[PDB]
């Protein structure tokens, strides 16, 4: 197997998600995600999607292999992918500021990845429609060309127009609380309608757009990197913390005043507000966001 | 993946277990087991054992690969193994009779496979101790050399003396009811003691020994192939059918009178009775059965 032939060179992250490593396979860099022992169902789902669907796309993390291997005399589940030295968008945004071109390249590349996930393609080229369900800056990697790619399909849900069947999987994991849409926090989400899940991804995308826009220079100024809702919830916020903020108070991230002095940031602000309607049906689609971002400059 | 490159040539079985096919990979025969959609946890467990443990042995079905693939626009889980044209011991016993040498070759090869599963080996050659939990004539394949190999590790349980930890997995499937030991049917089995599981395998092995011995010629005569307990339970017997028979009535398969006129079959009868003690602790071990079968001729 690929696992047996990989040399783990450097651990680049460790947390509740397991571990992510830079390794080498046939002397080339690869990324290796080793899952926590509580998260076999996420490994199973990504393995399923990447093996059963045609998911090659510039803005979706490129898959190499998935294996089981033995380490410390116990089973490890490995996902092996392309390695992106620039790391996560979350960490990257904290280390640099962006000009207008770099900002728009990033957010467009993300909407193009998401739109590709969200659409069903037919023919032998095809793929089912896929919703992500845990989109966030930490699940987006930055490439040397300045575009991003979307990772972590362990919560993905799929839909096929042939059978009109929705495939939700059977994973007890839930999305990152900070980025959960009100209808998830409320538990009023229509779990039988595929559109519901795409709408959850759009909310989260709105939040990511906000995170990126803060780091775009206008009039030589920027905001410091902050996570969504940083001013109203603690670190590692609870369901209840988020529900109070999002459902009861109905808060949204504040737009800095300075965005209204810049035409790109005014457009981006309008875009993010249309991702955050409390009413899931009113939110923009990923395709419409992508067309609008193709038009901003 | 191996799956994408395999040509399914002929389905050799279909049932509650999924499907088993003869296929070709790189122009050689292989077996492909496609799991039922309700049985992902068995696929996961076999994949785990065969990937994480060093399980190569003449009397254990030889593993090639495990994959996920898309067919009829849905996910299939494939186990790919060596192909054994002679098929299952269950079907084979119905199509031929055995002389003394062939009978003993079969039953010894099975006890040697089981003993290898049951023992922990240390060093870099090693493997944990493994109990099977669904041993039966249908889960044993016959090789052209007349020896058998043991298949279907989807219910396997493992133990390591290092950590003294028992790994039971998380599979809702239970063994074949007809072959369940009284302590399983009773629900008095000590689920925390590894020895309990080996003892369940020994009971089942006793039953398989009975099935094989019926087909060995002595004085030019044989019994017809019958499954264990054929005279007391229906096809597809229930837990309750089996419990009444095994726990309350305390029945055991009857030994044909003719076995007591033959010294091999008298030995084999003694061996099987020592596999069937109601008291799990009194039953022989797989290693002791193997040494005794090495001595019978
Ligand atoms: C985000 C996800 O699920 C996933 C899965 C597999 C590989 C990768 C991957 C590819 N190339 C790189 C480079 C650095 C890196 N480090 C951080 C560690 C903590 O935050 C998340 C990523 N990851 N990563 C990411
Ligand atoms: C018994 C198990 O679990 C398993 C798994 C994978 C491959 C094989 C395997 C290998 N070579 C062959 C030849 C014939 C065959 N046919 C029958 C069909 C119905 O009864 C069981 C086996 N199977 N099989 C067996």
């Amino acid at each position: 197997t690929v696992a047996r032939d990989i040399t783990l060179l450097e651990c680049v992250g460790k947390g509740r998600y397991g571990e992510v490593w830079r390794g080498s396979w046939q002397g080339e860099n690869v990324a290796v995600k080793i899952f926590s022992s509580r998260d076999e169902k996420s490994w199973f789902r990504e393995t399923e999607l990447y093996n059963t669907v045609m998911l090659r796309h510039e803005n979706i993390l490129g898959f190499i292999a998935s294996d089981m291997t033995s380490r410390h005399s116990s089973t490890q589940l490995w996902l092996i992918t392309h390695y992106h030295e620039m790391g996560s968008l979350y960490d990257y945004l904290q280390l640099t500021t962006l000009d207008t071109v770099s900002c728009l390249r990033i957010v467009l590349s993300i909407a193009s990845g998401l739109a590709h996930l969200h659409i069903e393609i037919f023919g032998t080229q095809g793929k089912p429609a896929i919703a992500h369900r845990d989109l966030k800056s930490k699940n987006i990697l930055v490439k040397k060309n300045g575009q991003c790619c979307i990772a972590d399909l362990g919560l993905a849900v799929m839909h096929s127009q042939s059978t009109n069947q929705l495939d939700v999987g059977n994973n007890p994991r839930v999305g990152t609380k900070r980025y959960m849409a009100p209808e998830v926090l409320d538990e009023t989400i229509q779990v039988d309608c595929f559109d519901s899940y795409k709408r959850v991804d759009i909310w989260a995308f709105g939040l990511v757009l906000w995170e990126v826009a803060r780091r775009m220079v206008s009039n030589g100024i920027v905001e410091d990197y902050k996570p969504p809702f940083y001013d109203v919830v603690p670190n590692d916020p609870s369901f209840e913390d988020m529900r109070k903020v999002v459902c009861v108070d109905q808060q949204r991230p504040n737009i800095p005043n300075r965005w209204f002095s810049d035409p790109t940031l005014t457009s981006l602000a309008k875009l993010m507000k249309e991702c955050w309607y409390q009413n899931p049906s009113a939110r923009l689609t990923a395709l419409r966001i992508k067309k609008t971002l193709t038009k901003i400059d």
